[PDB]
């Protein structure tokens, strides 16, 4: 099993669905019984993404191991099954990184470190050290083919594939092909162009995927493909859909993996692409249509819900229900009102850190079960779902957590070293990653998630203050599940309310378009049950 | 009065529209009394655009002087006052034609004859040439930055700008800022591709248009402003209108004429756009409108007939009537029948050369004219009509153009040389613009308000005028002719509500400014039309 | 017979002996028995180099054909038994005014005439029409990579390639490895650099040839191997050598031709150099020694007269005489007199045109005539000889050529038109290879051991047949004619040791190899004379 590479490039333009356009094709090869992997080279110098700004970056994904990573990462885990491992994704500083350690202590042996070889040698290791064992690995690099930034990368994928060989390496390059309304037309330059660049540093794509308004018709693609390019019928067309669903069929329809098998020799079975026909089909059906309130502080760039967003929708296949979010501002709330909450068959809060929207937040917990209106908070929005029962359904006075207000009286959340009584009293940090959790027998998610132990990721600090709990739950709440240790709370039902939970991990990193989520298709279905009964 | 250059490129893609900013800029600054003028420098080795095919180019531009040209110049016109000749187009052919000859005559004295200096000295002397005293002068480069095509060009302005230094050259260029759906925003990353290729040929820009379908937010451009590209707030933003009228007023108001005046040390008034604002508003509300059949061969590209097109949407102006124009392939009526022609209130026969659907056009120009339903044609368009008259009335069997035909017994067109008759008895090319007689007790001589006029021509087959007393005699009205040969310019149908054909080519005078009385009374006929028909 | 094509470009800088370093790759593949042929792309304006300057461009090589080409064919045929034709040699004035006319005569239809591909597409045409049938092609592409003057040839070779693929095709690129007195190092960065300018441009190289001030270090190679570089095995060395003989020697050894045979799957023996060794054995053993001045106008610019120099050089070659070459500008014999002729064994009167130094050469001839020291002259300095001769002989006041005093009363020199006579009385160009008849009691007869030769011409002006039998009489002989018209080749003097003088350029044919029959034989006489004279 010689390890084929794919190395995935975009000219032009930045934003051209690279990303999906690699998971789709992941997906395909998959689909043909590959063992197939992916992986995300980010041209930035910040060492991890766990620390960049979801404005801006976007959400923090999550892997099972614990990296922070970037969002793409999600892609790949919603289109090929193979997980997510902090070698899937390494930035140009973690590199540099590197490098400055390695040499700040000898092995480079009084030697004059530069770019190359030393630091495209680092690059190299680490995409061997994922590819590492999977028939073909696709190799996405960030960032635009032309910025410096990039530089170190392709360089490195040019080394490799000048080592590796024509037979076990291959270029895919994403182009924009601007629809004209004033030509009236299809601009090629613009690849030509882009093609320019990859040639001027020793690189000549293999493949084309042309990203268009619309499909590019053969007579343009024929030009490219001659026109400079110089590729033969790899010159693909990857017009705009409706449905990312729809581009693991649509690039097959245009043979990009027979072209790929071939160049690669690979034997192999025809890809079979029923499960994403079926999710199509579920989507392109749906019965019914319910409208979900997301409130949070993020708003700005909905990519910093990436993952939440994509299971709504799933949880919307697995319902036949059309799910309409309503992206809403934790401020807001608390500054306009709760009149912008209503007319939500239900309501989601996610995470996020500060203070900052927090109060809205807890309102809207509090509307929610209020109004007996499903509710599903995830981190964040648990802590502000602690609060307003702390606050509202027992006595917990001004609760809070020590994020905001570090010396409440009580600290319902905080860090387990900040853990204190009401009296201020006493006992005798960042969880991140798959972690095991018991659920509690005859709790909601217990149902929903059919098994008495799951697997969820996590990325918090603040933990729920086991010192002040017993009396919130004879508040009514109940402790729906656990993680040994320490017991921590991990979720948290309301007894009297439709459809109440909550919990501290995001169950969004583990939701698929196939497979769906079991506490999402709950709560789309609550949404659902809930839209139903407000007018019938 | 130190000449001052601005230099447009294009990058990213070519079809920015450069032709047209470059006009409406031109445009502005005439508006501030500038004495200005443009140039198209074409990266191409045909020698002369009169050889081109308009699948490719598009019409043939006709010039005062007779030059055949680009388009473009036809833009220019419509937006200045400055007349064009053939020194405001010419190709990379001309310039290696030139070389290539003054190097067989020893001018160059054995020396090696290379692209720099020889070409680019070459391509610099046309465009001071050009300019030659005037306040500014837009040199617009044709084709896209980074293409091999136009690297002599940019040599050469560079050079200019060198030489004539900052104070009186600035470079203008245009690219492109596409729209991510995906994202909902905006990729200056094109721009900054392209001002690199500008920089690696050895042009820094000083301005940048920025191309988008909608507008470049100062967010996109402060961004553009800098970080790699370095102008100033020479960042403008050039959104898809609907209306190129309204262009002048939209780079007014970014300040762009300012910020070119300052730099040039251009003391004058602020641009007065009140003609570009009454034509704006005169579009905007049309009180009627109506279906104008535009019937010919070239049909497919529509910029094969831009100047038509224009002058038609100018009739409209100066009627407040809505323009509905309605492109009709010939052949189909060669092969469908005048079926096609049920539904305008006018009919169109442009010019053009290649017997293709001339059957399909003298249809239609009887058709037109037994049907009482206004008809203008031009050229080809007048010919076309001199048979159906001459024939369906002088009854000349198949009368036609030699052009066709050359046997014909009846070939009321053709050379004056020829010239012949049905009795096989007997006893170049006309370019740019000529004075023509108005006949004083015709239609045309009213629209005009004038006994001379001054057209452009581009033909060679003329009104065989040993067979034209004949078609007088069976009614046909000679409305003008040239001068000498006397040769016929003109024609009406007189039992016609609206029947004019001329040979020359009214659509290159036609302006949105200014108009033009044939088109003006034949869009009113139209409309006259259209109500009555109803 | 699948074609193999072997681009030959250059980087860094101009004059880094590409035309030899092809020459003597196509020596080695000619050597092993291949069927090979070389061309030289000109990116230069002129259409025909037989108008350029030799300030310039050095001297005009004559081809069989009569093609008037550059000076690398010079070489190329010096190097290789493959005739020269003029399809070997061609500049972008030829490819483009060969576009011109061929857009102007319709062939292109309306279509947009571009650099890419109507020019492109007229240079691999031109390749294919020279590569025709022959196991490789050497195309050597003039000018430097990096300039805009070639970016034309390097996009056609390019697509050539891409078309014709790696299996026929190769890319030799030849870059400048300076030396580093300070660091005594040897820097291979302007290598890169100069490789990166062909990746721009869409090439990548196959072979590198390194020139160098002394050998390339596999240090300094192993490096360029890959660094920045990305060839094999094909990184040679070519340090400067003392003999350009030794070139094919050289890169044999460091197995140029096995890689190239090797990718061309070329089966064929080991490259036979012996006769390049024996050249070099000859070369570097001269037994005596000469010194034979070279006098003449252009005496500047070497490159004037490359082939003569290498002819001598070959007469060198096969006498074993070490020939000192005196390059004596003919004007100061005019100015300062026959003192400067002093210390010759010889004398050569090369050709040219131009009055200038033309009287300085006509004493010279005079000199070598009355002092008894063999000359040679050709053409110029055969007609600058029948004026000596003519005059202080057969006693014609002022003999002349009209071309220089068209007025002359006797011009024995002139175009066979102008023929007249001292009393007034009476009754285009030539240019390559013409049969020429030898005169049975000549010393020409003896030393080509032939009744009839061909030579290569350049000329136009000849040898007044009217006034022919009056010098004949005044005891000259005619050694050759032409044959129709009978027109005089060669002339020799009778009371001399050595004194021939031809119209053809005998040093178009000489080669080291095969020497030349003229030159040997003059140098020889350049001997007898060194050694006689003391
Ligand atoms: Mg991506
Ligand atoms: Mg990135
Ligand atoms: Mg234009
Ligand atoms: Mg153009
Ligand atoms: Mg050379
Ligand atoms: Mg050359």
């Amino acid at each position: 099993m010689t390890t084929n590479y794919i190395f995935v490039t975009g000219g032009v333009v930045s934003s051209l669905g690279k990303g999906i356009a690699a998971a789709s094709l992941a997906a395909i090869l998959e689909a043909r019984g590959l063992n197939v992997t992916i992986m995300k080279l980010d041209p930035y110098i910040n060492v991890d993404p766990g620390t960049m700004s979801p404005i801006q970056h976007g959400e923090v994904f999550v892997t099972e191991d614990g990296a922070e990573t970037d969002l793409d990462l999600g892609h790949y885990e919603r289109f090929i099954r193979t997980k997510m491992s902090r070698r899937n994704n390494f930035t140009t500083g973690r590199i540099y990184s590197d490098v400055l350690r390695k040499e700040r202590r000898g092995d480079y042996l009084g030697a004059t470190v530069q770019v190359i070889p030393h630091i495209t040698n680092a690059i190299k290791e680490r995409v061997l050290e994922g590819g590492e064992g999977h028939d073909v690995v696709l190799v996405e690099i960030g960032g635009t083919v032309g910025d410096i930034e990039s530089l170190p990368f392709l360089e490195a994928i040019r080394q490799m594939a000048v080592e590796i060989g024509r037979e076990h390496t291959l270029f895919m390059h994403l182009t924009l092909v601007p629809y004209m309304a004033a030509s009236g037309e299809v601009k090629t330059k613009p690849t030509q162009h882009s093609v320019k660049e990859l040639l001027s540093i020793g690189i000549q794509p293999d493949i084309l995927i042309c990203r268009s308004d619309r499909a590019v018709p053969a007579n343009e693609r024929a030009k490219i493909a001659l026109f400079c390019n110089v590729p033969e019928k790899a010159v693909i067309s990857l017009k705009d859909v409706d449905s990312i669903y729809k581009i693991p069929g649509l690039l097959k329809s245009q043979g990009l993996d027979d072209y790929i098998c071939k160049r690669f020799s690979l034997n192999c079975p025809e890809a079979n692409l029923s499960e994403w026909e079926q999710v199509i089909f579920e989507e392109a059906n749906p019965v019914s249509e319910v409208t979900i309130g997301m409130v949070g502080k993020y708003i700005e760039l909905p990519d910093a819900y990436k993952s939440v967003i994509e299971a709504l929708k799933h949880g919307g296949l697995k319902n036949r229900v059309s799910v309409n979010i309503k992206l809403i501002d934790s401020q807001d709330v608390e500054t306009r009102g709760v009149e912008i909450l209503k007319g939500l068959d239900a309501i989601l809060v996610p995470g996020g850190f500060g203070y900052r929207g927090v109060e809205g937040m807890i309102t809207t917990a509090r509307f929610a079960r209020e109004n007996n209106i499903p509710y599903l908070g995830i981190c964040l929005g648990m802590q502000v779902a602690l609060i307003d029962y702390a606050r509202h359904v027992a006595n917990m006075e001004n609760a809070n957590s020590t994020e905001f207000v570090p010396d409440c009286k009580y600290p319902v959340v905080a860090l387990i070293t900040e853990w204190r009584d009401e009296n201020g009293n006493v006992e005798v940090t960042m969880r991140l990653g798959a972690q095991q959790c018991q659920l509690v027998d005859d709790s909601l998610v217990r149902q929903l998630y059919n098994a008495p132990t799951i697997v969820e990721r996590h990325r918090h600090r603040y933990e729920v203050n086991n010192m002040l709990l017993k009396q919130i739950e004879d508040a009514g709440l109940r402790v729906a599940g656990r993680s040994g240790d320490d017991q921590l709370v991990e979720i948290i039902e309301v007894p009297n309310h439709p459809w109440f939970v909550a919990c501290q991990f995001h169950p969004e990193f583990t939701s698929t378009p196939r497979d769906g989520h079991p506490l999402f298709a709950g709560f789309v279905k609550a949404a659902s049950e809930f839209q139903k009964r407000q007018a019938k």
